[PDB]
């Protein structure tokens, strides 16, 4: 039977739906918690900027400051950034759908020359970071051979060391590809330990928020600077890509783990309800 | 033989790297040479902005204005609305954008308009997405799976109606190709960019732009729908996140399409440069 098969699908779509649906209401109020209080303050605190600025100078009114304000505005619909070394920033972005965003075509052409750039570049670009990724994984083969001979014989069995070689991987992967460059992040662009991670996450899963942009500040890069941000990428791109797949199989396989779960705790209200 | 396929592993991912190198070349210098003039003439104008205002009051802070603006841009990362007029103030982290900004995160678009400012936010904005970017995976690979099958069912109707004496397998595949780019660019592209067009207000190319920024996952936040107050029906809405959630869906196969057919260009340039050295010699 076909359509027995299909309700089976169905019926498995319909309860992720649901869990991604209750992690994004979970989501939203822990965000809004966390965030509505800030927006309150700084609200307030820009309030007392305005009414402290025609206080302060007579010399304006509130006649010209909207139109001030209003000019501002615009230039945020503005901002040179699209000089030679900022568009092929722009156009990487746009192949590894990071997209920043900061700084996007707003002409008419722009728009339709990045609509193709974009459906070429971004295949194009997923066939380098398979083989960048490919390679990066042999190279990691080769150094969990050189462990699994020293520790892994002796005392502890095979079958738990799976569990050890996978720790590894995090643990360099996370200092090579979010330690190191969060620290250099920090001293050359000047962001908080906090604000450095949180721009390496941001950055490697495409997310791309724009809030931090490494080189982007206006300020005092080093000659070598920029090239090696483009290298992390594109390795640290893959790291994000294993990684992320990763806690993928492990929800898949703890997915199970409570489903049968549940079996049991209704299995043991099931004959504890035979034996009244 | 293991570490000889290895070493041919890595030539032809150095090829498909240059290739990359120059692709982001071309497109760099066709970037600038579209952007690059409208920059200019804005960043005159706009100092014609500035002087404009400068000498119009004697009695300004004349350095110190300067350092206003610096004020306001480094506000406006966050909602501000610093204006006299209409003194009231609608929130950007309330419970319905809260709710959009997760879905911007686990689907990795990250429009970037409404970020966490505060120290806890960012440390569970990592966590969140770490955990919610996989989930999320799961559920676009089921709506890909059920998307895809009413698509079988649909060209199963079609496989049986033109198709007569006299046909081949193999060229029958190209038609179902077709047709699945037609519907599809219909339902998730022309349809979707229409509405944007009146109920946003956004011209025919704003729309499609949004589009394919959007569903590619690009999210520059330069164009988002729902995002100004205006009034939203609120039959809008819901829609978009359900739109997202297929749209993405369509994308992803569409993306992975165009990987086949350059990998197919791939092979026909590399037989075709093959050929040209056969020959082309005389
Ligand atoms: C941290 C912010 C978000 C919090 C996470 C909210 C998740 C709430 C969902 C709880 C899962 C129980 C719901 C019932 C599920 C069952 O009908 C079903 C099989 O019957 N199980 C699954 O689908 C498989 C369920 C797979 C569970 C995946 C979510 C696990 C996240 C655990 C959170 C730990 C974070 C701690 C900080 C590092
Ligand atoms: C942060 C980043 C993203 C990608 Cl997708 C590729 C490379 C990269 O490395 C930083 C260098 N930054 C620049 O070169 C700039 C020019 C204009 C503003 S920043
Ligand atoms: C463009 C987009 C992307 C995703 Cl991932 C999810 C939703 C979405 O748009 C739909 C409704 N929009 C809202 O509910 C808004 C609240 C505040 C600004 S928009
Ligand atoms: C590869 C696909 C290229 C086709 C994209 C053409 C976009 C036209 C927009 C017209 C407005
Ligand atoms: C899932 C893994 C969660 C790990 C949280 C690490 C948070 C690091 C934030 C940096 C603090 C300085
Ligand atoms: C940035 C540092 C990345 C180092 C990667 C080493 C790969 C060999
Ligand atoms: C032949 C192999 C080298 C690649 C040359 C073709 C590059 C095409 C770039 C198209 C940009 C749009
Ligand atoms: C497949 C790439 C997307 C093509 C979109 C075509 C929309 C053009 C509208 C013309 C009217
Ligand atoms: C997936 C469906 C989610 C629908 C959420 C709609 C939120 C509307 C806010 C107004
Ligand atoms: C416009 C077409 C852009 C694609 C360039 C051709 C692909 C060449 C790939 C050959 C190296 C493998
Ligand atoms: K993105
Ligand atoms: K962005
Ligand atoms: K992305
Ligand atoms: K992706
Ligand atoms: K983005």
């Amino acid at each position: 039977s076909d359509s027995a098969i299909n309700v089976m699908k169905w019926k498995t779509v319909s309860t992720i739906f649901l869990v991604v649906v209750l992690y994004l209401i979970i989501g939203a109020t822990v965000f809004k918690a966390l965030e509505q209080p800030q927006e309150i303050s700084q609200r307030t605190t820009i309030v007392i900027q305005r009414e402290k600025f025609l206080r302060a100078h007579p010399c304006v009114s509130d006649q010209e400051l909207d139109e001030l304000i209003q000019q501002i505005v615009a230039a945020i619909n503005a901002g040179s950034h699209w000089d030679l070394g900022s568009s092929f920033f722009f156009a990487g972005t746009v192949i590894t759908t990071i997209g920043f965003g900061n700084i996007s075509p707003r002409t008419e052409g722009g728009k339709i020359f990045c609509i193709i750039y974009a459906l070429l570049g971004i295949p194009l670009f997923g066939f380098l970071l398979a083989g960048v990724g490919d390679q990066l994984g042999t190279i990691f083969g080769k150094g969990i051979a050189k462990v699994e001979d020293t520790f892994i014989k002796w005392n502890v069995s095979q079958t738990k060391i799976r569990i050890i070689s996978t720790i590894i991987f995090i643990l360099f992967g996370c200092v090579l590809f979010v330690a190191l460059p969060a620290v250099i992040f920090k001293h050359i662009e000047g962001w908080s330990a906090l604000d450095a991670i949180y721009f390496v996450v941001i950055t490697l899963t495409t997310i791309g928020f724009g809030d931090y942009v490494a080189g982007g500040s206006d300020i005092e890069y080093l000659d070598f600077y920029k090239p090696v941000v483009w290298f992390w990428i594109l390795v640290g791109l893959a790291y994000f890509a294993a990684v992320l797949s990763m806690i993928g199989d492990w929800l898949r396989v703890i997915a199970k783990k409570t489903k049968e779960a549940v079996g049991e705790f209704r299995a043991h209200a099931a004959e504890w309800t035979a034996n009244v």
